[PDB]
């Protein structure tokens, strides 16, 4: 019952102790009971140095949540390569028969800490790959696509997910306000009302890297791809009313799911797949490849397999492991790259930005963050440093000694003498950027690019009659205290996917509104 | 429509604003719809200044949440004084005819910000009343007593309380393993598991100060007092069941129950009264007077009042004026002191200490914490400082100007020259400390002080047969899950309350399980 | 090489050397340190600079809060020697026979921030860590055996008045001369403050004291109050204040740069180590009260007994990480050793930790030079930046049903209800009388010679030479210069209920500089 992972859980873990507790100082603890008094009866001294150490360190146990994707739980695992990609990659990672260790949070959205389970929610599906040549971290969803193209909006999505500011409530009117007036977020609702809304647990669902990513191989050519993760447990999905039972019972049903499988030796597995687009095919895509609210079809790219991962190692400690985890999409390594999808690009830097202030300046030393090799960096000091160079090493390159500098550089000057290195590929391989001035422009548009088409096809050819109604059930469910002025934007919302599914949400509303 | 609470809920709140969005340094937003790209098809820029403003405040916007009481909410309104209790205290907002401004925060205890308002647990009643002569907060629970009698064990109880290190999740075995190994929880327990454990909503529960306080009139004669808050409202509970169900379909049940009651002008009320137990009862008393796991009986101290209070607002901003409330048993005002009670005692520091960590070292200064009488103090500096002293004031006292210094200084020195000023009675003014030397000793044992009279007493005497038997049947359904370890010392546990109540505990637990 | 019984504490955290090329954090390769992405040579700057935005991002970082007060110092590692046996007075672990404990010391300034000179006129800080097997002890004392004060009400006061001016961010002289001429408590270290160790030269030629009384006990559980002294190998050596003020400009880091060098040419500081021994029965008696901490022990009651001697011998591997972030604490006390009703100590008991949890973070004990050399056993959880964790699986929560255990006191197995008592609590002191029963602000109790002004009137009269006391005079005046009307005459009376001749020859002095 080993797993590659226990090098990264067994970091900072103390041994079990007994006896008598100390102080943190290392002193002895005369009670854990009874605090100090000055006669029985007396008042309570200032100088009992352990109730107030207890108390003050108690106090400040908490830090602030994520946001989003609060509430969440993970495990450690591996990383298996069964087929041959080197054609595509050089990630050192995805190279024929290497294993790597690796971690993973799920969690939901819009919820808080302790919010339940299985609140009708897209999943996060967020992997670190501990690889030989740093943290490879792919920071995906449960669902291929997600609701808008542009990161300029998300703030926006999010408030209009969470709590209005005058009462702290979650509101249907202001959910339905912001997606109806963001067209855009059509095909990702469709996938949301749907059955993929509640699955029951974070073992049974797929995972996707969701984003258009690039690969890059020794020779420097680059692929488009996007990262599926799928399911070896299949997907298994509550009703509505199924995942509300569930959240009054067991508000974190699917934290314990995950759990008490890998206690027990359940191990759960994915296929990991991609899909791959040849660079010279994107301009001429029926879609625009790199709007992210546009899946690729299946049709046009299939699944090609790369190998499995398995979760086999819950984590030592909780917060220390999983809360404090910071799972970035900007920890990319050589031989996978960005792409022209805006969303992506916010990402690139958000995550990296709220961990600086939701864990701190140095989060990168916590035990669950540091890579496998040794971090060679000028960054210094911050609250909290733990790790430092070793002694007297230069603080700044270039510099007369030999700590070094970016492998473009030559590690002895600043690059000036109008030094130039050329296309920032491990940034990625830019296509046309179709203009020469700094814009605010649509994207490139495709032949069927619209915000209404994709979901309309996942309606009319995907969907079975009860994974239709069940939609339309949904939908209609969470329609309910909408105010009169939105009822009409959300029947023509619905009617722009489907005019059979718009009829049936408007009928099944107006039957519920009784 | 109009509350006394108006001048202070006002306070920081913008007019109303239309036209186009600003940046932070006012300056017209350009799009909250389209991030600027260098081409339509190329990379973000770095210096698209309003999208990065977004987001990274966006990243900033989650805080420490409480520990414990995280998952709260609520309103503001008047304290009126309808009856004369000056010969008791000279406390100015308990004067004949007062009319006092308030906040209230209500809460559960051991759930996060996202978890469900019906939970079992203790719920919290926390007050502010903004005094001419400064803030006075009660800070109290729906419960006159509480789980221990000594702040050292306070953490203790809130881990056990919380989530298992390991993997996140409550656990019914500690939460057990902890109660019966500390006995002096059982009268809190025993009030826990009966029907006022799920209470409907917050305007259907009585609070209380459960601490001993105490009152001092201008003459400067002290009395020991308790506080009611008798709900005009009236007690009205959920089953066990009924309160999980409600848990999966309202987790903000209570929050959003209270903000449309008010929205709806059902104002909420409780009368305020107070037990008073003249000075020279307390030694001779059948029980601890000081000890917080024992009540003072009804029967040799009834309920005196004093006045109402009403609850005629809802905040403008959940987040600026709930969230952010700062309640601290430590805001006390001339004419209250405290008491021996050690867990009182504990509270006085730990609540602005973890407030100046959740919130800032300069939380006093946001609009809802602030008195409304000026703060005149030395104190100066820290993060975020919003308001300071007039131009060129001393920072110092001792000074030779005019800011000035205690009531009890001169104003012109340091009180040297062996300078007393006798007993603190601001604090409080002390019973008989019962010894001489710093110690870790018992309370003072009275006649009829143990662990399990009261709780006894409470079924023996007070509950009716359908109490009874609802108690024994969620207790019964709690204790799900402990161990076999557990088990013997959780029936000893409620034998040692009544041993009819220990035999139906046992039989239905038995039953229950496999 | 020269080892050190340190260098086990100092390598903590340390990275090996590395060379090549640079990593981002995440350990992927760095592709320049020189030049930033665009899109196009003369394009804009792209957001997706991965490296460009980390190496920013963390720069803005890098400063944290300095200390208020103490801000400016640096410091040191070595070992501390036992050669005498106190063990009849204390059963301290670090204190036994022979024993050899590794340490840590900071020395510092009061008033200036950050930047400002080793050598403005000011206190200094003297602060040791002992990593003791019996959990660090730290003795954060200064190079003077008293203080400006009796009580922590007034400390914050004080403070204020050493630095900054609300209005225009000026240090004031009149502000400094009130507080003190208002606070007439502080007249016995302002004598000493501004007599020729108010300019050391360096911090290898100042004794360090402990200035509080503190308590011993051994094994048997007995009492005594005790006063430490750190006496100097090296010897006293001061500049006058003209000599002091030159160098301040010249080098504002002489005396970091002193003891870096010094450490480092193998000229190892020594001091060693002594107490006074106040016997439990003889404090009621003693002409002064003697928990007033601006009230000094004589030497000529109670000699100075030897214990043995501490010797610096290791500069830090990084000065930011292992100086800048130490939290030397006075309540950070070990067994054998215990507090005293000096309201100044008590005071400090909370405040150290108060402000280390804001200064550094709540798990600021976790960092490499906080850590002690024996593992901490302890229900504390969580917190911003937690790096160490308990074992898993391990309970959180006492009493509990496994092993993890309680306090000495304690069963281990339940809540000591019952009534159960342990009686006095002679970790944190054994107590004297409290000559009182009720909560009360009381003068302290007020021995025979118990007054503002006669321990500093006797160093003036009785020990310094006649140079001694035409500097003190001299400085003294200088240190006026800038006071108002009001204040002059405060300051007269001040120095004449010293010394009648010290007060007259300051306002001559003043007199003369002043017009
Ligand atoms: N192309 C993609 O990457 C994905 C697309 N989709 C949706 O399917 C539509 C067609 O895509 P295309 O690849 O051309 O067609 P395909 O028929 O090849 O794929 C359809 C996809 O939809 C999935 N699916 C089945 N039921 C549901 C449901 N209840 N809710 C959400 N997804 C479901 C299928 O999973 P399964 O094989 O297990 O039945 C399959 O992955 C798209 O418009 C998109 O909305 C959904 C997932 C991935
Ligand atoms: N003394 C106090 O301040 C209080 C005591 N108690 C409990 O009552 C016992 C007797 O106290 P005493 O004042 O001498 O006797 P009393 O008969 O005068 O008061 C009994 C109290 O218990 C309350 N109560 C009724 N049902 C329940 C229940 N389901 N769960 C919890 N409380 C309930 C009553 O509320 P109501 O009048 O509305 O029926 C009343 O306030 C105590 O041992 C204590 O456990 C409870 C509340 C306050
Ligand atoms: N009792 C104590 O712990 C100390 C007292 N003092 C001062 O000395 C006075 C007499 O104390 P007592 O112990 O009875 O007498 P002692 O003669 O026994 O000791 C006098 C102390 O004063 C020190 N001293 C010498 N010059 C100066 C100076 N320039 N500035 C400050 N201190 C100096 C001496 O150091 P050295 O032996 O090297 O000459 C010695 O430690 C006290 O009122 C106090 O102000 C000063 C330091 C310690
Ligand atoms: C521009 C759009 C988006 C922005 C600005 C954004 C930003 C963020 C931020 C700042 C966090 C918190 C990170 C932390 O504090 O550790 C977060 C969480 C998360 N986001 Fe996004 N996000 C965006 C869209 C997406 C998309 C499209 C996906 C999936 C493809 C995604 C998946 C996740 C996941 C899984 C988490 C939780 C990671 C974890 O478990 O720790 N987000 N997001
Ligand atoms: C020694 C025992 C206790 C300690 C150390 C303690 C400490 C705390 C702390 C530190 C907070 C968070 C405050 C904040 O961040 O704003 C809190 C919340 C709270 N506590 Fe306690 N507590 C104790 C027992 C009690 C008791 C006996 C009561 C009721 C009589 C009580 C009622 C509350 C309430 C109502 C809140 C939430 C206040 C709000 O709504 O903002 N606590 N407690
Ligand atoms: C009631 C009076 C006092 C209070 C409240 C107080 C408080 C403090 C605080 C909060 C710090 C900053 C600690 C940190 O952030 O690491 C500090 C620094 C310091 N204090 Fe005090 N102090 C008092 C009096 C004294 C006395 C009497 C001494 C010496 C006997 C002393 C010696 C020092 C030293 C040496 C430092 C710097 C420690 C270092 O180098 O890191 N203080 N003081
Ligand atoms: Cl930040
Ligand atoms: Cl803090």
């Amino acid at each position: 019952e080993k797993s590659a992972a226990d090098q990264i859980v067994d970091r900072g873990m103390r041994p079990k102790l007994s006896g008598n507790t100390t102080r943190h100082n290392g002193a002895p603890v005369p009670s854990e009971n009874i605090s100090a008094t000055a006669g029985p009866q007396g008042p309570n001294v200032l100088n009992d140095i352990h109730l107030i150490e207890k108390l003050a360190h108690f106090n400040r146990e908490n830090v602030p949540e994520r946001i989003p994707h609060a509430k969440g739980h993970g495990a450690f695992g591996e990383l298996h390569i069964t087929e041959d990609v080197s054609e595509y990659t050089k990630a050192d990672l995805f190279q024929p028969g290497k294993v790597t260790p690796l971690a993973v949070r799920f969690s939901t959205v819009a919820g808080e800490q302790g919010s339940p389970d299985t609140w009708r929610d897209v999943h996060g599906f967020a992997l670190r790959f501990y690889t030989e040549e740093g943290n490879y971290d792919i920071v995906g969803n449960n669902t291929p696509t997600f609701f808008l193209r542009d990161g300029m909006k998300f703030p926006d999505f999010i408030h209009s997910q969470k709590r209005l500011n005058k009462n702290g409530l979650r509101d249907a009117d202001m959910q339905w306000d912001f997606w109806t007036r963001a067209p855009e977020s059509a095909h990702q609702v469709t996938y949301l009302m749907g059955d993929r809304g509640t699955p029951k647990t974070s073992r049974h669902q797929d995972g996707f890297g969701s984003h258009t990513f690039q690969w890059i191989n020794a020779e420097g050519k680059p692929v488009w791809v996007k990262y599926h993760f799928k399911t070896r447990q299949g997907w298994d999905c509550f009703t509505d009313a199924e995942a509300a039972k569930v959240a009054g019972e067991n508000a974190d049903y699917q934290r314990e799911d995950l759990y008490n499988a890998i206690e027990n030796g359940d191990f759960p597995i994915w296929d990991v797949k991609v899909q791959i687009m040849p660079f010279e095919d994107a301009e001429n895509y029926r879609w625009n490849p790199f709007d992210l609210t546009k899946t690729w079809s299946q049709k046009d790219y299939p699944l090609i397999p790369v190998g499995y991962f398995i979760l086999n190692r819950n984590p030592r400690n909780f917060f220390a492991q999983i809360e404090q985890i910071a799972l970035d999409p900007g920890n990319i390594v050589p031989g996978v790259g960005l792409s022209p999808d805006r969303m992506l690009q916010a990402r690139i830097f958000a995550y990296a930005d709220q961990q600086r202030y939701r864990i701190g300046a140095n989060y990168r030393d916590l035990p669950v963050n540091r890579p496998i090799n040794e971090v060679n960096t000028y960054s210094r000091e911050g609250s909290m440093q733990y790790i430092f160079d070793a002694e007297g090493e230069p603080s700044y390159s270039p510099n007369r000694y030999d700590k070094g500098a970016g492998y473009l550089d030559n590690g002895t000057d600043s690059s000036s003498n109008h030094t130039s290195y050329g296309q920032a590929d491990d940034i990625y391989v830019n296509p046309d950027p179709h203009g020469t001035d700094l814009v605010r422009a649509a994207y490139v548009k495709h032949q069927d690019d619209d915000d209404f088409i994709q979901p309309g096809i996942l309606y009319r050819e995907v969907l079975d009659e009860g994974e239709k109604e069940r939609l339309a059930d949904n939908i209609s469910n969470a329609m309910q205290g909408i105010s009169e002025a939105t009822e009409p934007r959300v029947y023509d919302y619905w009617n722009n996917v489907d005019e059979n599914l718009g009829a049936r949400v408007k009928e099944l509303y107006l039957q519920k509104k009784a």
